[PDB]
DNA sequence: TAGAAAGTGAAAGC
DNA sequence: GCTTTCACTTTCTA
């Protein structure tokens, strides 16, 4: 309910994060959106959400005590989610992935 | 074109 | 149940 997996297929499910989305409803397939920090269009709001949530959600960001860290929620993500062993990523800018 | 700023997996950490 | 660190590897934009 509070884990990675159940916390993420939820957050898919509300398309309240833009690009996060399914694929396949029953083979259990989704995308997130994953544009380099270094890129033009880039910006905090609107690409790092669904990394600042985990981070929201864990403990890891409390908003207003502490500075910004998109690096850091990114990469707090991916090795949480590439540490569970019941998601798959599809190694076919995103990343797609598939919760067997 | 280039180095700085991102980003990465994997082992070590709590 | 993931987070941090580490020793490198990438993506940029101009």
């Amino acid at each position: 309910q509070c884990r990675l997996r159940p916390w993420l297929e939820e957050q898919i499910q509300s398309g309240r994060y833009p690009g996060v989305q399914w694929l396949d409803q029953s083979a259990r397939v989704f995308q997130i959106p994953w544009k380099h920090a270094a890129r033009h269009g880039w910006n905090i709001d609107k690409d790092a959400t669904l990394f600042r949530n985990w981070a929201i959600h864990t403990g890891r960001y409390k908003p207003g005590i502490d500075k910004p860290d998109p690096k850091t929620w990114k990469a707090n993500f991916r090795c949480a989610l590439n540490s569970l062993t019941d998601v798959k990523e599809l190694q076919d800018a995103f990343r797609v992935y598939a919760l067997l």
